[PDB]
């Protein structure tokens, strides 16, 4: 069901979530070896979320399921902003910016952490 297909999605966002926070601590290590491997396992687990994401709320919307389409669209929408501060990050660690990355970063935890009351309701909708 679409249900158990965002269960799928938001175990994917979750294994991000403890990848990020490895990731984090390696780079407060200084740990670039380690930072560059989590970051391209970052970009792939980031895109494999967005398209499943995309593919539930296109099945909400073929489902008539207003309130889900209403709720994912206000979550997609947040996930970009995610992944433009993501892809921001990686370029900071590309340009070896310290300052940005570490901005980019707390940005990336707040972005988050604010949407996951959003994240809760999708699943009670679906
Ligand atoms: O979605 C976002 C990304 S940037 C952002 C920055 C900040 C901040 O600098 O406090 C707070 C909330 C935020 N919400």
């Amino acid at each position: 069901s679409v249900k158990s297909e965002y269960a799928e999605a938001a175990a994917v966002g979750q294994e991000a979530v403890a990848v990020f926070n490895t990731m984090k601590a390696a780079f407060q290590n200084g740990d670039k070896e380690a930072v560059a491997q989590y970051l391209a396992r970052l970009a792939s687990l980031y895109t494999r979320h967005e398209e499943l994401l995309n593919r539930i709320l296109e099945k909400a919307r073929r489902e008539g399921n207003k309130e889900a389409v209403t709720l994912m669209n206000e979550f997609t929408a947040t996930f970009q902003t995610g992944k433009s501060i993501f892809n921001a990050m990686v370029a900071a660690f590309k340009n070896g910016d310290d300052d940005s990355f570490e901005s980019y970063l707390q940005a990336l935890e707040k972005v988050t952490a604010k949407g996951e009351t959003l994240a809760d309701q999708i699943a009670k909708a679906l």
